[PDB]
């Protein structure tokens, strides 16, 4: 009878169906949570998504479609809320530690269903501190994919750890659990899956393996906020609140989330100079970092977080539209579409095109249509031109990772993107693609 | 034939300004260097200045029940809040919060203020030291010569980068590393000297450079408390700063900077500061790894506002320290305490006096209970006495006589730009009353 808005990816999916006529129940019920706040001012019984959420203007004039214009990633209402909260924050004089930081950590805890949240100065820092809190020693091996953002390998390397790259599932872009056990040595301590593009990795299977081999699991969920059951099978979950993520602040920040008390204590010590928790200047471990989130950014996060469920839903609506209206191109085998799944928060939108055509498709979309696309990310880990790669990752081949990487093409997708712009993207893809994969 | 007096805002020039602004004639001889750090001076300098009244609003007869050591709400003024709100009104809608134009502009201003060719703004002073060591070519196990009485960030940066701290005794008068004790400690594994301008006092950099040259060592200074020091960085390979909110100049969150004249070195700092990428080419790595440690565009915008108060704020700190040193003279004359020396090479981030080792706890307790005067000790525990596995394992048997003795005597008195002279009166009165024994 009741259709509940949690804001999480599973319920978003059922909300999507329900609003497309397909009744999932009677009463729209909005869960009493900070992440659902902006929904309340726009969600009405007879809501029309195209008009109420996107203000669809089919005939608005469009010459260029930028892939990700940063100015549009923050709205006018967000600006007003931020200025309003800073008006109160600034005179308190508390900019590093303070009450907004604590409140942000409490709110995240509830949203993630994790007992302990340590907010950090970036996502990169979260992974780095997480590895160390979990006991990483120099030379310990960490199993992970090679198609993530460089921050992932970087956090392992900076801590003294050793990346062991394993091939991916070519459709999900995520680490193939069936390739993990092969790569376990007596020096392997961790598995580090990445929920790439917003797609959830096969965490249950990863957990079975990990318990088998007594490894720890720390996930890079920096692109995966809003995923149903995020962290259910992880020892540590890491997040980024960088301004370009599904939810971000106004600078650098991230978080570590865990259910283990002793683990949390250690993360806090590593995040702040190795001090005894809340006892300044008294070290209890060898060293630590200066890597807590700023009180000021936390105050901003408490405002920007009000838009999260609404924005994740708008991302889902966008991804659904793409998948539906481009179906004919996958039907003719010209492109491959991502699967419409509950275990996706659509941080990025990956289609697949023919390898030898991608650069041409990209150029034509831009030249003829003003449509900008991109490829996240241009270089794989084991193909970076560094002294480390040549000495350590020589002649390594990851067939699926490399092939998928050669084919992946990302389309504009973000909460303030417009349907009219999306139409131009799609109209463009049809007019320029004329060969199969 | 009149000598001009340049208001650079640096420590040397502030010292002479202190005399001229105590004097009767204040005319066209006072030349304000065209710099953002001097902005808040332009308005107030167009008339004759009475420091007590114009800068401090001296209210000798005000009721004071408590003197907090560092009330953080008073470290940011109303005009600072307003300027910040005004600039953020412009920054926020641009949507640029990581990289951006205020960041580049803040680095450029710093480069001019410090007289250093390259400034790399970082996410904290702690990261500046860590990145600086790595860019200078630190390898795991490399020994770093340093004092043991700094904030923990100094040693934490050495250790996080793979370095090995080697602690050397200080000059007990200045609290800075004793150049005369550095040479003794040099081994084949020594690669760096890391002096700290502690409390805002300038280390003996010329002598340290001599030793460094002689043994081919790199010098990276922790100047995180030393912004405004004359000739800062002159003999350093890398200078590091902090713009933590509590510093002489700070932003509204964490940030710091690396300063250097060496171009190839600057390049490496950038690479380390941002994922090991080629400069201005995202996703393309040219070194093994790097960090996510640039300063944020938004904090840079706030920095460009707050920096307008630096020269004036540094001047007020000096006037405060000078006032302490003069009015407390008698306590030093009678041998009860030791006062710092009124020098040109100090920016007075903190104000250290020395009291009798045996009486300090009692002095502090009585100041607070009988008079509401809060004092403090930066920092409570020395590096070689931290209860950590590393210390208990590798730094057992290490004795640093001067560091330990001076650390047992030191007492910091409240001093920040918005501190009032009437609060200062009460600090000083309390000190006269509670103290009765010599050192």
């Amino acid at each position: 009878k009741q259709v509940k808005i949690s804001g999480k990816s599973k319920e978003n999916m059922s909300l999507l169906k329900h609003l497309k006529g397909d009744v999932q129940g009677k009463e729209l019920v909005i869960e009493d949570s900070i992440v659902n706040e902006r929904w309340k001012q726009v969600l009405k019984e007879k809501i029309d998504i195209e008009h109420d959420l996107f203000n669809y203007q089919k005939n608005r004039e469009i010459s260029k479609v930028p892939f990700l214009p940063v100015d549009r990633l923050i709205t006018n209402d967000e600006v007003e809320d931020i200025l309003n909260t800073l008006t109160e924050v600034l005179p308190t004089g508390k900019f590093t530690s303070g009450p907004y930081l604590e409140q942000f950590e409490k709110v995240l805890s509830t949203y993630l269903h994790k007992r302990y949240v340590i907010a950090t100065s970036s996502g990169t820092d979260a992974i780095m501190i997480g590895l160390l809190a979990l006991g990483l020693n120099p030379g310990d091996e960490v199993i992970m994919p090679a198609n993530s953002f460089s921050a992932t390998e970087n956090a392992v390397l900076a801590s003294g750890g050793v990346p062991i790259y394993v091939d991916i599932n070519p459709q999900t872009f995520c680490i193939d659990p069936d390739k993990i056990e092969e790569a376990i040595t007596p020096y392997t301590k961790f598995i580090l899956p990445v929920h790439l593009y917003g797609k959830h990795s096969d965490m249950q299977h990863i957990r079975q393996i990990a318990n088998r081999y007594k490894l720890k699991v720390i996930e890079d969920a920096c692109q995966g906020i809003g995923l149903t059951d995020l962290g259910k099978y992880a020892d540590i979950t890491t997040l980024s609140f960088n301004p370009y993520k599904n939810f971000g602040v106004c600078g650098k920040a991230g978080a570590i989330a865990t259910d283990n008390e002793e683990l949390a204590k250690k993360c806090i010590q590593f995040s702040y100079h190795g001090f005894e928790v809340n006892v300044k200047n008294k070290k209890v471990i060898n060293f630590g970092f200066n890597s807590k989130m700023d009180n000021l950014q936390a105050a901003i996060g408490l405002e920007r977080m009000k838009y999260l469920s609404l924005n994740n839903f708008k991302r889902l609506f966008l991804a659904d539209r793409y998948i539906t209206q481009l179906a004919e191109l996958q039907n003719k085998g010209y492109i491959e579409l991502p699967e419409l799944s509950e275990d996706h928060v659509w941080h990025l939108f990956p289609i697949k095109v023919r390898t030898e055509d991608r650069a041409d498709i990209m150029t034509k979309l831009n030249e003829d249509f003003g449509v900008q696309t991109d490829v996240y990310y241009p270089i794989l880990s084991h193909m970076q031109k560094t002294p480390l790669v040549q000495d350590k990752y020589a002649g390594l081949q990851l067939v699926h990772t490399e092939k998928a990487h050669s084919q992946v093409l990302h389309l504009p997708l973000y909460p303030s993107f417009t349907l009219e712009e999306q139409d131009r993207v799609m109209e463009g893809l049809f007019h320029v693609i004329k060969q199969e994969i």
